[PDB]
């Protein structure tokens, strides 16, 4: 019996890949797939957020549909705390990255007045009208409900259904007024306060990035975010008006389009191109286009990204149970495996963190379950196909990346050690999936944070000064890496290691590699 | 744009299949995967029994752990009485199965007579005994505990965790008496009574087939059933013992082990030579091994059936949200589609059918989502793999089976007809993986019950009588399966269909192919 | 040890193919290359013909580069005369094909009246003037040479190369004259008279079908020749002008064009569309482009013609030591190994056979390497790769075709039997490389002629009358097919065999397949 799934590994078919999988294989110790947890009233403690950092968070999420800026800033302010509060043992430090989630072309319900009401409940066959007539705008209830998006009925047809609180509620339009749709309770249910309205099947005419989101984002370069995560992308251009928000004080934040409807679906292609990496928003997604669906549009971004060597987070929903139970449900736990299984870079927790009961527990699980996953991956099947994928490609660190993930197949690396400062390298080796942690050693920071979006990545901040002799320089960072690896436990002194290092000072790239044993 | 995933189909890689995976690529009418449903209080009406024959139910489920024989039958009675009310029209007649879910060697909580406590909520830390002693079997609380097995003491290290309640609650074996165990919540809960018990690591010599386990069988085979889902198996001895208590008049009810433990994992081969199918019961193998190695499991097994021709059925909380909500999660999604495309013949519905508020909902949801996996196989990858593995067969009906298989892939056969009475024909052609439903005309009633078992067979009943003239009678049931196949709407006068049948009364097997387009 | 290389069979890998060949493993008795023979003095005996037709000869070649009419006349009619001899015994008879092989836009060389020199060796460096001018036309000489092509003057530069005898010798052009080229002989050597000159990278405005081409074939309507070997094919056009000239009577004459110039291999692809099947001819071919490169064109020849349903043979100097001595080279008999393995349908013998001192030795050993060559074929692939190419059609009796060969492949079949009259349906089947036999029962003599153009199918011709009922009819045929298989050997009482046919009188194609044990 081999570890890790190496038995499996050596199979000539898919097949016979499963056929082999053996639940008496451990795994190793470090787990690739970059989990982001959504930061939440469960969660602000400086005190749970170092729990949350040793427990493997990487990301830290910040969904600007709520709060206020003073809110976030000191969410962004005790997030530092405690990743600083580690800073002390650089080979104990670790770097974790802040995520600004946009809150986007987001309809969502009035407020409740009605008080009084223990519970909203709304009944099937029920009659309700929607009001755009903001004086009860406060005074929602059973019978009247007010909405933020001021042209739906410019945008709905007499027949068409609306979805309240994640699509809980579906609402048939049974009449259609100036400034009101008198719709009928199809699905019946407890409606509360500030819910999301979902119109599948509507055109709607909102922006994608608005007056708040304008200012979220000032905020977000501001606040010197890493990475964001835009809400709703239609098409490429959306893109450039998010970026064209963060300027030139933003030029290293990284966009991540979230593909939450059809037309990012169809329009992902032109989307991929032009952000840093994709987000398969499950959430809206499975409310705007039939839920039966979702498993496709999720697998045909996760292989298009894997294609092209862009990031990919997995999102919503994946551990849910988890909110208020100690152990999730068992199609809880395929969903995170088949997402790591599907090449998933980063997977996420949301209200299994923001809100939930089980903060740390959800966040271990993704990190137990993440870790088995990426060792029942196929990588010889995998490498080949990413490496036809590439065909067209001539380029030299693509190259470099190739061979050093080919030379860590044959002599079971235990990991590949990445001098970089701008990520270029150590992305380009992640891309092609090593079955190895790879340990990116950088003494710029926005980097090591950042590099959390790529599988694979165990990013190490140098706090030491720079050496007059490059050798020297070269030779001081790859013992930090070797330090670290040694503290984590990914390897001990004797085993061997790949290791992709410039030249010389200058030399564009990581062209030099050497196959050394760990002392 | 191709339909039904033809597109993704054409694909060199498995890569390059899920990039072309299409949200707008309509599936077709037929669905492949069977739904078992597990009936309960919110199912045993014949009216609600009707709606779910309607929805796509196949197999009704019988769980032995609860019920009496009384309450059996007349489930048993309303199923048929359902099943029958459509009797009238043979072409829109569908054949529905009854299974026996044996109650194994399940451990479980006595009865709490706490009952002026409200919820007898554990917490953390607190302290409980766990008492063999039957004076408490009745009065269970949160300060005593009281268990079916009796040899629960000689099992248990001070230091193990006993889980109640499927796993929620985790209990520390503190200290350990003569006939009780001073434990301490883990994991704090409100307990319920009868609750099942779990014990990781410990040996429970509990007898695959207990007295109850003999009579609740010999009601099965009396109120004849279809096939027999029998819990906890272990070895390939508990299902030689399974099938001697059936006997005889048991003979052709079909056995099929759950495996929900390690041993079964462990000796899943030898017990898979001895059943006639099996079940990946997530259940209780995800308290019984560690719940992130489940996927391992379930592939593991799922891959192995696959490749040796029996059935495979994954089951357990796979719409689970459903028992209270009206639409699954985006995790229960991809949990079902993930199954079909892993290869599941069947999948199954339990709470969410047998207690829940939505059965008939989850049902076509399993259905919806079943339909849409089957279209995004990787068919000739997974032909050419399923070709390979038996490799070591000169059988024929399996060539028969395969250059059918092979035909219909490259003339994209609108479905295959098989004349069987004894069902291996069509079982062997199930096997191969058609893209194509398999219309399966038997005179044989357990035949077609029992061919539910297998991905793609849409058994039907020829009820008219025999013909002198061996031909007449081929025609007279080929006619009634493109009848049905009209009605159904799989395919339309003019649509190209494979025929398998025998040459002469007696030839063995289905050695006659034609392609034939409809009339 | 299995037989008929079934362990290389197996194989993962091409690689493993390879390293699996036993040459302990014997084929089977039944070989499916056709042998094609050059017919000449050394063979034009009718009892010659008969030890050649014994000796698996197959289609008879007519090299219209020389003979008379008269000549060529009596060679059909022994021909005829040998095949007939065996006509008594219908079981043993088999029919021999006769081709036309066309003289193209072919320059020769005049005749050297030089009769008193016993050998006119030419010598290095010494020169020769090359005169257009007729009167020399029979004075040929080492210092005077007349040639066919008048306008040769306008086709070359000063520094071109003449190649007579088969390239054997080169020229240097160092001088031209309005009519004559002052040459140098570069390559000094014996010249013959009427030998063939070639003119690689020479713009030659010769006519495909000329006027003796023109007269060729009209004789070749009229003495009912099966298949035309038409010279020199530059384009798609050349072979719509050479299907004119047969005009209606030669309607079913099949065009087999040869590719032995440069532009024939840049225009291959409009040329395979226009012909019915192609030949490798290697002589010119190797004279015309760089003989390093010819390997090449011939494997993409045979590779896009096995990929596109048409016959290539692969020809000349195969086996040419044999003209002289008795066994062949090293190098001759790989070469015929690798053109079976290549793919080629047809093998051919030409000096070999026409004026070679070993003409049934010659054949048998094409027989002998043919017979192991197929057995080395690594079919599994060949059939994936083969079904892959097919993939955009969705023809019926290309799935017939697939399905049975898939079948046979699984069950081992002895043969596979295909009741044709047309030829289309057998055609079919050995287009997906079968690795049995593929008897094929016909009535129409034509077709069984011409089925020796493609690769497995051993034609047979019924000479009973048509039964009125059908499937009397069909087992009529079939028995025939049936005694043949059992007679020749190539399977036994009791060994399995696939047959196809059709299922009502006005089939179409082969739509019906089983599997049946030898009576």
């Amino acid at each position: 019996i081999q570890t890790q799934q190496l038995h499996a590994a050596m199979a000539d078919t898919f097949l016979e890949h499963m056929c082999r999988l053996d639940i008496d294989s451990p795994p190793i110790t470090a787990r690739n797939t970059g989990i982001i947890c959504t930061i939440g009233p469960a969660s602000r403690s400086v005190e749970i957020l170092k729990e949350m950092i040793k427990s493997g968070m990487n990301v830290a999420r910040l969904n600007f549909s709520h709060g206020t800026h003073e809110y976030h800033a000191e969410t962004i302010k005790n997030v530092r705390a405690a990743t600083e509060s580690f800073a002390s043992d650089p080979i104990r430090y670790r770097p974790v990255a802040v995520a600004l989630d946009t809150k986007g072309p987001e309809i969502r319900t009035g407020l409740i007045k009605g008080s009084g009401t223990a519970e909203v409940e709304l009944k099937k066959g029920a009659t309700l009208k929607i009001t755009l007539d903001n004086a009860y705008m406060e005074k929602c209830d059973e019978n009247v409900l007010w909405l933020d998006y001021k042209n739906i009925c410019k945008v709905v047809e007499v027949g068409s259904k609306v979805y309240v609180d994640d699509g809980l509620i579906s609402l048939l339009v049974k009449e259609k007024g100036a400034d009101f749709l008198v719709t009928e309770v199809e699905n019946g249910g407890s409606l509360g306060s500030k819910k999301g309205v979902n119109l599948p099947g509507a055109a709607v005419d909102l922006p994608a990035v608005s007056e708040k989101d304008i200012q979220d984002l000032k905020f977000g370069v501001e606040q010197d975010v890493d990475m964001v995560f835009a809400s709703f992308i239609r098409k490429a251009s959306d893109v450039h008006e998010v970026r064209k928000v963060l300027g030139e004080k933003g030029k290293n934040i990284k966009i991540i389009s979230k593909i939450e409807n059809h037309e990012g679906v169809r329009r992902f292609d032109e989307i991929l191109e032009a952000s840093d990496g994709i987000m398969v928003a499950r959430g809206d997604l499975g409310i705007e286009i039939p839920a039966e669906k979702v498993f496709l549009a999720q697998k045909m971004m996760i292989g298009r990204c894997n294609r092209a060597g862009k990031p990919v987070i997995c999102a919503t929903q994946m551990l849910e149970s988890m909110i208020k139970k100690p152990r999730p449900t068992r199609a809880e736990g395929s969903d995170v495996a088949n997402a790591v299984l599907d090449g998933a870079d980063c997977i996420m927790l949301s209200g299994e963190t923001a809100k939930g009961d089980y903060p740390l527990e959800a966040v271990r699980m993704q990190h137990l379950i993440a870790r088995e996953a990426e060792a029942a991956m196929f990588h010889r099947k995998l490498f080949e196909e990413l490496v036809r994928g590439s065909s067209h490609s001539t380029d030299l660190m693509e190259a470099m990346a190739m061979g050093s993930v080919e030379a860590s197949y044959k002599c079971l690396a235990a990991a590949l050690i990445v001098l970089t400062e701008s990520g270029r390298s150590a992305h380009q080796v992640a891309r092609y999936r090593p079955r190895a942690p790879i340990i990116a050693v950088t003494r710029n920071h926005q980097t090591a944070r950042q590099a959390h979006l790529y599988r694979g990545i165990f990013p190490v901040v140098c706090k030491d000064p720079v050496q007059e002799a490059w050798a020297e320089d070269v030779d001081l960072r790859v013992n930090l890496a070797m330090n670290v690896g040694k503290a984590r436990g990914f390897f001990k002194h004797g085993d061997v290691v790949i290791v992709l290092t410039g030249w010389r000072p200058g030399s564009g790239f990581t062209n030099t590699m050497r196959v050394v044993p760990v002392p």
